[PDB]
């Protein structure tokens, strides 16, 4: 039989596990979803379903929340649980919990109500009084870190205790945090919340925080360091791997190494022994590209992001992919879903994320998938429950007729369902295809993404 394009999936060649997909709603953008700029109650629930319902939407499984460093909630600041200095590092801190966290607490409740497992809390900065520059903004260093003393003393343990208290407020209010980070883009010196550290400076604090959590009996997965690009994060990993005089490295305490895609993209594997996450990335150009899956390779096009995701898993070995803002009242590409007062416009970047997230569920494993032609790129995952999800990007200008072989399985696959994303389709379910001897034929449209989902 003639075969235009051959795709081979091998469930016996298995790679990294998957924790999931999602976004952030930091810097008060969570409040947008709850009607800050006029979103109706109908569309508040619609947006939450698009984001977090596996049946009605993308079923995102990770939410990245900001641990606020600010002493007010003006402009788009995230306010802190410890807005004012206790005076000295050993003084008893005064903590305030507002059951809100710039809208991120009710958002977390709503995501969890729809099944979201993972909440990643990440600080952009320690509160300013803990830092060398006495300012949450413009970088600066945690007082007491190697090379960075402060006249007010050593604030390292105070910052660790502060992060523990943020996590405790969440758990006591019924919303446990599962992943915890204490830096964002430590390379960056910017006008908003920021804080520095190289690899060895980050490692120093990782060990302090991990030992604090063990003393407190809190089970949580520690991350580092949300570097501004993939290569920039890779450069911190040697410092995280130095085994100190106590016989431990920071990597021993870490569960996930995290990085962003801005300064360099996740296109190669990081050299840690831990799982890695792409934890922030978007199109910050200011363009507005809601409807385009492919036109000319613009940074905000749907295919661009379908390919960013597929590459991050296949070539950069990540276990999760977290966009920047999910939904926001803007007309730029910074968020996946544009809100225009009481109007909801999910972009093709959203639908590309949804194609992956709806069918590649937590604890899935990536498996080998190859393509006979460079115009068709493939990825494949086997879920806990046996469902196999195969993502195919056809960048040809014509439809492509695929022969897809699933190899040896321990129970023959009998049906598979395609779900297509393109200039014409958001996430459109096609007719089921019969599978014979673990092989099936399928045509995919020009310039498109298709998720093929097997039935158990
Ligand atoms: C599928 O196959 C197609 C070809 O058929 C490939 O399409 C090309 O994709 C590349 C990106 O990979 C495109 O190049 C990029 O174009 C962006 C959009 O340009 C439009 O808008 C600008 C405004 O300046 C117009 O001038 C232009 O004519 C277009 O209308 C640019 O914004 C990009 O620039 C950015 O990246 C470059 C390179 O790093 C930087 O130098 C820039 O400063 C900026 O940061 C870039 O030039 C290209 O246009 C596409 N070609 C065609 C014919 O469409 C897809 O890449 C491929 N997809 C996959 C997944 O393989
Ligand atoms: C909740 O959010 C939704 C989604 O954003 C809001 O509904 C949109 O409201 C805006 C205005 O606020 C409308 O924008 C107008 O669109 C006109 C063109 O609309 C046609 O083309 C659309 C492109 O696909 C299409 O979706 C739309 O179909 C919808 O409306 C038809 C007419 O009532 C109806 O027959 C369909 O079944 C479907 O409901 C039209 O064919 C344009 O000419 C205007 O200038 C303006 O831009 C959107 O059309 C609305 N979209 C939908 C799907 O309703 C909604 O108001 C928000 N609030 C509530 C309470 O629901
Ligand atoms: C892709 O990422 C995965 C993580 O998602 C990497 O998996 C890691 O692989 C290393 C092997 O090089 C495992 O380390 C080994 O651990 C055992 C004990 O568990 C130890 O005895 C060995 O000496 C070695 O340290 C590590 O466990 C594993 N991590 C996970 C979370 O499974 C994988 O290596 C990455 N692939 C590439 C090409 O980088
Ligand atoms: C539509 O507004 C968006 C801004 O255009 C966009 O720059 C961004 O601004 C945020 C800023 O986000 C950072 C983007 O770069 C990343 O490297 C970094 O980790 C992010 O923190 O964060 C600080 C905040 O003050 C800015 O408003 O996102 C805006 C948005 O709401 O989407
Ligand atoms: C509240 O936070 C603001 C912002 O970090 C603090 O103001 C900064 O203070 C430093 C140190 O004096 C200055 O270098 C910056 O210029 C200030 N920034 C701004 C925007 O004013 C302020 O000190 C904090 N207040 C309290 C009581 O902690
Ligand atoms: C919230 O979104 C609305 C709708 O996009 C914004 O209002 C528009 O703003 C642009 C300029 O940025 C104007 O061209 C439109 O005429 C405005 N429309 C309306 C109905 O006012 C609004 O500015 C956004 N607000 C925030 C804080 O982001």
């Amino acid at each position: 039989a003639y075969v235009e394009f051959q795709i081979n999936v091998d469930l016996q060649a298995r790679y990294q596990s998957v924790d999931g997909f999602g976004c952030s709603q930091a810097f008060q953008r969570a409040e947008d979803i709850f009607g800050k700029y006029g979103l109706s109650p109908k569309n508040q629930s619609y947006v939450l379903d698009l984001m977090y319902s596996e049946e009605r939407g993308a079923g995102f499984t990770i939410l990245r929340n900001g641990i606020g460093s600010s002493n007010s909630s003006t402009s788009n600041l995230m306010n802190s649980i410890e807005p004012f200095s206790p005076g000295s590092p050993s003084s008893t801190p005064n903590y305030t919990w507002d059951h809100y966290n710039s809208g991120q607490f009710p958002l977390s409740q709503q995501a969890r109500a729809r099944g979201l497992p993972y909440i990643y809390a990440d600080a952009w900065s320690a509160p300013g009084y803990m830092k060398t520059n006495q300012d949450e903004n413009w970088s600066g260093f945690l007082c007491g870190i190697e090379g960075e003393t402060c006249p007010s003393g050593d604030w390292r343990q105070a910052y660790a205790d502060y992060l523990v208290q943020y996590v405790k407020f969440y758990a006591e209010s019924g919303v446990p945090v599962t992943h915890l980070g204490f830096l964002n883009e430590p390379q960056e010196v910017v006008s908003y919340a920021s804080m520095g550290s190289n690899g060895t400076q980050a490692a120093e604090f990782v060990k302090i925080l991990g030992q604090t959590l063990e003393r407190e009996g809190i089970d949580i997965e520690l991350t580092c360091c949300d570097g501004v690009g993939w290569s920039e994060q890779e450069a911190m990993i040697p410092g995280l791997q130095v085994v100190g005089p106590d016989g431990k490295s920071a990597e021993d305490y870490l569960s996930v190494v995290t990085g962003h895609g801005y300064s360099s993209a996740p296109t190669f594997p990081l050299s840690t022994k831990r799982r890695t996450w792409l934890t922030e990335w978007t199109d910050l150009s200011g363009a507005f590209t809601p409807y385009t899956f492919f036109a000319d390779g613009g940074a905000g096009e749907g295919m661009t992001w379908a390919n960013h995701i597929q590459t991050a898993f296949v070539n950069a070995n990540v276990s999760a992919f977290i966009y920047w803002i999910g939904a926001e009242n803007s007309t730029t590409n910074s968020g996946m879903i544009n809100l225009i007062n009481d109007e909801v416009i999910p972009s093709k970047r959203f639908w590309s994320m949804a194609s992956f997230s709806k069918f590649v569920r937590p604890n899935a494993q990536r498996v080998k998938a190859t393509s006979s032609d460079a115009s068709v790129t493939v990825s494949a995952f086997e879920n806990t429950n046996g469902v196999v999800a195969i993502q195919v990007i056809n960048n040809g200008t014509s439809a492509a007729s695929l022969t897809i072989d699933l190899g040896k399985t321990h129970k023959e696959v009998k049906k598979v369902v395609p779900w297509v994303t393109s200039n014409d389709y958001d996430l459109e379910e096609m007719s089921e295809i019969d599978v014979k001897h673990n092989s099936f034929l399928a045509s995919v449209p020009a310039r498109s993404l298709t998720s093929f989902v097997t039935e158990c």
